[PDB]
């Protein structure tokens, strides 16, 4: 009972020329403002369904009805994370084995023990924005990397990289980094077969041998002691099949966790430190919250729960630009969805996050102003309008964890310093898989608080 | 006695790698946010210095110490627009004879005689939009530009470019579109001479024997018009008694026909923006358009009546002014805002966006789009608003294209009610001018006839 | 039974190993390591491509295959549409055209262009003859020009006047970029990638650019009433005898285009050949100047002249089938059938004659199939049937063999007569490929002989 | 003065860089020089060379009391990664001297008989693997040249085994190594060596750097763990004016100096011989006869090798024609003239094209481009200073006596094994780097069935 909307199709291109941009997910936002709250995109060798309006969102999130699809994004990523968490399809030996194995090392519990170690890497940052001289400014995207990419590996597998003794990025980081953005670059190849792509393929698997080599480097240290993610992995056992992670899975859970982590943060924290310094009163009541609050020379894990302000604003920031901006589905068994759009079983469906978070009829008309204030009642938002962190049993199992991580950071960094955006910078926003803002430079004149 | 800043430099070709975007002047702008009022710029064989703060270019404003320059972007287009007064050096011979024989034909009094003209071409536009199908939508620069061309070659030439009968751009704008882009783009070109840079070289050679052609039709059909064609033609030199030569003449006739529909296509295209993004500044123009213009076409008396459209106006090329820079030198040997010396012959860029920008006069919110600024004209400093450029050698067009724009923007107001359908974001696209790229929206019209 | 095929690239096929600015030579390589045959695959298509004298003469069987437009062909139909070399063998304006044009090809017609001919070609010598001491030749661009020349003004009464000129004639160098379009497409997986919109703009522009001229030219004689007796009058006043009507202008702006292209592609190519493997053979180079200056024995050469330097004429044939300046041609089968006993062919199957490796056929031609040796034709006869078929095969071969033929051997004749050539650079064999194929930085120094004309 | 001399066609201010915008730079100076003939200037954005192809020049040029070896342009950039090694190191230079007498005893006639050994060694493997091939299947010839060139050099020069014969996809090393000689090669067409665009080279290349320097300098402690061999003249010989031995750092620069010249000269070298060979089926034969002659062991004696006359002769020839290291340059030491009609200022700098100089019709007559290797039947005749494949003077080439050895040796047993089809009809396409091999070049082998 309903013609589906369609963008300009070049040939037997189909639309995949239209995301060829360095900015695809904000390439797709374009087309959603255009054709609105579902459009078909096809490209060759496969056909989707992106959704923004929550009233289709809430449809298809019905666990009954959509499973969670691979999209072809997360089909080229699954190249080199395989069986992991973030990449295996939800009827898989693995998935609900190592979810139940894991699920235990997420939950709040498990964030008091990751408390020590996180604050860690946090002061490590204080001291170096600390003792940058006057002239200086401070890299954000890159010391937020530095920063998510030591507070994993040290909470989680207790491996330091020491990214601040480092001015080069770690051999790893460019090679997770040069990973991904090949799994991107795959999408818009319409035919990967072409020579022009064999350096390309060449590199790929080196850098695969990259990470894969380097995590191993992770197990020697432990084999050849403590309560931490990676004991989990050695030790916890099905209660089923009563047997432990293969030691191939255990590796893929560890390069999903160093690259989810170590990516979305990143994106959040810069993202919030971006909207903090363009919105100067948000950050008067985010800052002074700041001070109030972090009455210790270092914070305890009680004190983080209570920056609910600061909350506010890394949720707020996360609403207008979601660091993982889509998740699939595709569909149980024959339906409709809305009463107007029929789907087959086995149908592919994209929810494109950021343009869910900009449905003016759930979030009123200034949908795109940062206003962290929409969250202090984090129950009047209907069901399904904000989904962030994915949906259901395949949702975001890190979220307690980032959560915990960003309010930390952003707590410390809001008490010690104030910023000033002496450049003026206007948001560039770098797509790999994830979002991140690219040249976000800040300056910061220390508050004098020891720590 | 202050020593000035200079951003990065790449050994040998100086800061020319930080220009090689296609958005250049923003780039620049950028440099200026981190740099402050003033930057040395050094380029293979070259250097100029950017001025953004009020203070600096109150100075650089004085005839007396500064004349306008040839910037290395202006040198480039004399090769198609050569001596006329835009590419021109004020001491040379054509200048201030073109520029004392035409001044005429931009005086207030020459506007009653284009308005008829104007008018002509503006309801072409409104029927144009009128006739729209439902599910259609308007793409806001390129019929901006069938309109301003079209209108210029009608007041200027008296001939019909016929741009509302074209969907492919005419071939004579197309060309003079494509000689742009190549002036520009050998900005970037550290070596100009490499064979890589062959096929645009004949591009450009074709390009400019396209226009010059159509020009010398439009020149030689001639020898009972009074426009400035005929005005150019007839006029006669004070001192010599002789009217330009026909080679000055295409000259002019280039240098108008691009300097006009490039600047106000963009202008009209930015205000439309900034009304789509403020609505309530769009209700009230709208509100102010709808009891003036009571007549089935507007008059010339109205369209100075239409008070609150000029101020949008004026605030939209307040922030982005189509024409975005003008170049000086130092006439002798000086220090400028008693920090910066400067020798005999060294070059000043006046970027007119940050000028604008510039919070010590116009505020805190520089950034927002308040047409009441310009409630009293009177009430802005002098040297702090420069869109048309300064002294004898500002913008010898300004009445023409605040009256092109006023009365243009009024019938639009008037006659449609318009809708961003896609909620467009902001692209500026870099000829030498800028232009918003990809601009969209829907129009539903009013039902009011003409 | 299982037919050779290169080095496939996925979903690609093999269209990715000949991604050459020479394709043809690419082929040249693919035969050489897989024989007699080989099956290559493009998206959407597949050929087979000949070599052997063995199968190309049933691939000559007419009562078995008929003409197949190529891909190549099939992009140049955009802007030579129903021309003769473009037409399918059943489609109207083929026959049509054909037993209306046969006449103005034949070889009483050549005693009436033959003057025309001679006109251009002095043109050449005098523009050699004022060269001053230092110059080169450029011999492509001059080759160009002269063919052009002939063909326009033989063809069509127009001179190109490209003697006169750096810039080629305005029309020529569209002529030129659109079969670099043609033969552009034949590499692009996807068409529609908006990376080809220049190229598929620029495309449409050249094409407006030909047809004004030849339009012009078409109407600009159907008002002078002019009998000039060439090509164009043929064509306007020619009748098909079973229509009794005469070829539709829209038909004729095609065939002109056709015999433009044709001409000053193929024989410019072959000019350029025959003088570089003469630089190169000096002793050959010596037998056709000794023949070149006993025969021409006039301040002009006649007619009947031109049928007498046999040596020559060789020394053109070698060149041709060395480097064929069209270098191959497409059938289909019109029935199933069973090529060389191994291969079966369904109707319609698309089959590739490469022409360059065909003249290589050692079993055909001898062990020595590289060298240069223009006395393998002075007993023309001995030749077998399809061993040497650098015009095509049947009533789709070359309408412009003689035309062509009598050209070079003039054309040639007096530049040997009037000319020493010398090997400045020794240039190294080059060959640019559009559709057809010539040598690309082939220059030599001439000294002139100082004979009159 | 008297003779303005010639020059290529120019681009402004980019002079005539532009003409060598080929990836054959070399063979666009020899279609120059052919065109303008024993002499022409050769400007770049910052420098100025002539290039010289007559005998009649070279011969002067070739006087070292004239000129010195000049770093062109080219050994310029491979000094970043080469150092002070000696094919990258001035005359004058403290490590060259050095470096030089210290290592001509390990390419002494006698140091050969003992690299012999280990020269065979490589040489067997990659006989075993032509054996094991099965019949669809063809010899990529460059690619096994490099694998034995590179794993000889490797053993009998250092006693470490590359083992290329074992792997598919090139050692890591010598990917570096050919990239980072690519890099060399790319940025003499750089007249913008600022630019951004050039980042991600300006990274590869260094860390192609720390690829060599890994496995080298590991090599020099993997060694302090003594044998006979280059690497322990090197860590024990003594300069007999400071009584010092090498610097470590200098030893690093000459190993990786030896693994690439060797590599890509004598890879090179025997490429060019055996496609002559199956081009010039006669000349094979006899080759093959001799071959069959004198190789009556299952093993080479190095007696033996001596006794192959006519395959040093296809080599010699083959070098002729296609030298592997095609270009040597000079400095002009004093102010002085050049064949008494193009006068030099100090400092002026000279290029030898040696390929031209070998095609130079007044000396080798007029079949200079056939493949006729009797021209080496009486190599006395042939003039002082004509056929300069290894350079000239004290700059002459060290390892040319060792190169000989192993092409000689090599070549030697490939005939004796294998009889050899040009299948595809091969045209010969050259790949340049700084020197030079054949590209894409195929054969089958059909064996003789031997064993050894
Ligand atoms: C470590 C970590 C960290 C994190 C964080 C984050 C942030 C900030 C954001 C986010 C997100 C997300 N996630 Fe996240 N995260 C993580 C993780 C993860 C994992 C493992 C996963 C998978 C799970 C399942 O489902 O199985 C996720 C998951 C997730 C999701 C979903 C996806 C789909 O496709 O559905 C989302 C949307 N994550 N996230
Ligand atoms: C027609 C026309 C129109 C126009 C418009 C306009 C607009 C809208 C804006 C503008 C601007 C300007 N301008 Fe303009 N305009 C014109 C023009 C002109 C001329 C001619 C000139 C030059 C002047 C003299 O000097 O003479 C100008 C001018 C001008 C200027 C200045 C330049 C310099 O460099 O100095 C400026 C800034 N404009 N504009
Ligand atoms: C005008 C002219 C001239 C010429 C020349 C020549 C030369 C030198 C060479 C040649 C060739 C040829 N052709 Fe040549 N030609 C011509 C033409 C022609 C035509 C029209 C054709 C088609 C035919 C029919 O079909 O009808 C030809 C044709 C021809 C051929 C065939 C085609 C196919 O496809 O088969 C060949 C191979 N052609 N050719
Ligand atoms: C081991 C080795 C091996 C070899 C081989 C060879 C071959 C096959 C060829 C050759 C070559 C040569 N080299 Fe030689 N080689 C070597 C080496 C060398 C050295 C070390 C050098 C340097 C020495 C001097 O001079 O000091 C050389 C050296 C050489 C030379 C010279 C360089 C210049 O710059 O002068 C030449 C030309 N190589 N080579």
């Amino acid at each position: 009972i309903k013609e589906m909307p369609q963008p300009k199709t070049f040939g037997e291109l189909k639309n995949l020329p239209l995301l060829n941009t360095d900015k695809p997910v904000q390439a797709l936002m374009k087309i959603a403002d255009e054709l609105g709250e579902i459009f078909k995109f096809e490209a060759p060798g496969r056909v989707t369904r992106y959704l923004s309006s929550q009233r289709l969102i809430k449809e298809a999130c019905d666990e009954s009805r959509f499973d969670k699809n691979l999209s072809q994004a997360l089909k080229f990523v699954r190249d080199f994370a395989g069986d992991g968490l973030f990449t295996s399809w939800t009827h898989e030996k693995n998935w609900k084995k190592a979810h139940n194995i894991l699920l235990p090392s997420f939950s709040q519990q498990a964030m008091k023990g990751y408390h020590a170690m996180m604050v860690d890497i946090a002061v490590q940052l204080v001291q170096k924005w600390e003792r940058l001289n006057a002239d200086e400014h401070i890299e954000v995207p890159e010391d937020m990397t530095r920063l998510t990419l030591d507070t994993i590996g040290l909470c989680g597998f207790n491996y330091r990289f020491n990214s601040f003794y480092r001015d080069q990025p770690h051999p790893f980081i460019t090679s997770m980094v040069r990973a991904l953005d090949e799994a991107m670059n795959k999408l818009q190849r319409a035919n990967p077969d072409d020579p022009a792509y064999d350096e390309n393929k060449r590199q790929f698997q080196e850098d695969i041998k990259v990470m894969n080599d380097l995590v191993d480097k992770i197990i020697a240290d432990r084999k050849a002691q403590s309560d931490d993610l990676l004991t989990h992995m050695l030790n916890g056992k099905d209660p089923e099949t009563g047997e432990p992670l293969d030691d191939e899975n255990i590796r893929y859970q560890i390069i999903t966790f160093l690259i989810a982590f170590h990516e979305t943060v990143s994106g959040w924290l810069s993202f919030a430190l971006y909207f903090l310094v363009k919105n100067p009163h948000v950050l008067q009541k985010a800052a002074e919250e700041a001070a109030r609050v972090l009455v210790d020379p270092v914070p305890s894990y009680k004190q983080v729960k209570q920056l609910k302000y600061v909350g506010m604003v890394l949720n707020e920031a996360i609403r207008l630009w979601p660091t993982a901006p889509a998740f699939s589905l595709y569909a149980k068994e024959d339906t409709v969805l809305g009463g107007e759009y029929p789907l087959e079983k086995g149908d592919e469906l994209m929810v494109l996050i950021p343009q869910l978070h900009r449905d003016k009829t759930i979030w009123g008309d200034d949908v795109e102003e940062f206003r962290p204030e929409r969250f202090e009642n984090p129950s009047a938002i209907p069901q399904h309008a904000f989904k962030p962190f994915g949906n259901g049993q395949r949702a975001c199992i890190g979220q307690q964890m980032s959560l915990h991580e960003a309010t930390l950071v952003l707590g410390m960094m809001l008490k010690h310093f104030d910023f000033e955006d002496h450049t003026n910078y206007e948001l560039d926003i770098k797509e790999t898989l994830t979002l991140k803002p690219e040249g976000f430079v800040v300056k910061a004149k220390s508050k004098k608080i020891p720590l």
